[PDB]
């Protein structure tokens, strides 16, 4: 089938089309938010994927919203990431980094100096984040009250993204994925429910899509379009945040803007039944007419759904998450039609090797 054929995603050529979606695991070394050698073994076992989009990596210390998430702003962090990308490349694999800014989804205890997290508006998130207790295990705590970002502070955010993209090329990554999704800073400014600003960065799709389109333009200049990809969640409710009443009209604007820049790929996170309506083939046809590059689909995907959409030319690859968590040889299991290992969800956040590198291969 086409799920096992090469695809040109940006400047690299993926071996297959069964990608590994970004999966936050909260296994970094604290203090410092430094990747660990155990994470290198984790990504090494799953190098069979055509493209490995790493866990959400903070662009700066202000972007730390989850205790245990890795960073790519410190020299000690870039050193560990260089060792991880080396192992993935040593197994004929391709790995990409997902740069994010947690924004309002954060806790003041993790922010530098105990300050309140930043956001487009001071509206709360309503969701919960993950911290660490005395024993180091993950605990669910409510998000702190965010602070409205000042217009003079927005160029500082764009610069930290460009600096993180620069460190990503230094860390040996093949591509970069920007977390414009799941109710995070770049999303917080894209959804009317999250951005009640009155400046040039709020109040209209153009004003609510400028910041993200800027970071995309910053990456295009620092590295190149072939190396910059974006994950978007334009339709549906993800992590207690919706996309306003004109989600479909505002989606086609940002997609057409990203389609005129020639970015590497477009990773669309699809909602389940609780979030919203599934992606209609009429809506997918509108997205493909504006974005002429590789489109990566994720969200309750099966091998049947992936093959059908790839044949229709609506998507070029599929990204699995929990299946890659529990099946390190997922590409082998899906081609041989074998059984998938059970997913132990209690070990998805925090802990050690249990639930991380203990899943056996075929
Ligand atoms: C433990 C866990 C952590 C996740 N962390 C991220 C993240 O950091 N950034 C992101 O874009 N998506 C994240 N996701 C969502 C996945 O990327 C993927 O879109 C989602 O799991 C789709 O479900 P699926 O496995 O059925 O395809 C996470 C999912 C899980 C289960």
């Amino acid at each position: 089938e086409k799920l096992y054929s090469p695809l040109k995603v940006g400047a690299i050529t993926a071996a297959n089309r069964i990608f590994m979606a970004p999966l936050t695991r909260l296994r970094s070394i604290e203090p410092g938010d430094i990747p660990t050698p155990l994470m290198a073994e984790y990504y090494r076992q799953r190098a069979s994927a055509g493209l490995i989009i790493s866990e959400a990596t903070q662009i700066s210390a202000q972007a730390k919203g989850y205790a245990g998430a890795p960073g790519i702003h410190s020299p000690e962090q870039i050193a560990a990431w260089k060792k991880i990308t080396a192992g993935v490349h040593a197994e004929n694999g391709h790995m990409a980094v997902q740069l994010w800014h947690t924004g309002r989804i954060s806790h003041a205890s993790l922010q530098p100096g105990g300050q309140a997290p930043v956001a487009p508006s001071a509206l709360s998130a309503g969701t919960r984040t993950s911290l660490r207790d005395e024993n180091g295990q993950a605990i669910r705590v409510e998000t702190s009250m965010p602070r409205a970002l000042e217009l003079e502070e927005i160029p500082g955010i764009v610069n930290d993204f460009r600096q993180a993209i620069a460190n990503a090329r230094e860390a040996g990554f093949d591509l970069v994925e920007l977390h414009s999704a799941h109710g995070y800073l770049l999303h917080q400014f894209l959804s009317p429910s999250s951005n009640h600003r009155t400046d040039q960065y709020g109040g209209s799709v153009e004003n609510r899509a400028r910041l993200v389109l800027e970071v995309v333009d910053a990456g295009i200049e620092e590295w190149g379009a072939d190396r910059i990809g974006i994950r978007v969640s334009p339709i549906g409710t993800f992590q207690n945040t919706d996309n306003g009443p004109n989600e479909e009209a505002d989606a086609l604007y940002l997609i057409e803007q990203l389609g005129k820049r020639g970015i590497a790929y477009l990773h669309m996170s699809e909602p389940d039944w609780a979030g919203g309506e599934p992606y209609t083939d009429a809506f997918r046809e509108k997205v493909r007419a504006r974005f002429h590059g590789p489109i990566i689909g994720a969200g309750a995907y099966t091998v049947e759904k992936a093959e059908t959409l790839i044949g229709k030319g609506l998507i070029d690859a599929v990204a699995f998450g929990r299946d890659w968590i529990a099946n390190p040889d997922l590409v082998a299991r899906l081609q041989r039609k074998a059984e998938l290992n059970p997913q132990r969800a209690e070990s998805f956040y925090g802990g050690g090797a249990e639930g991380y590198t203990d899943y056996p291969t075929l």
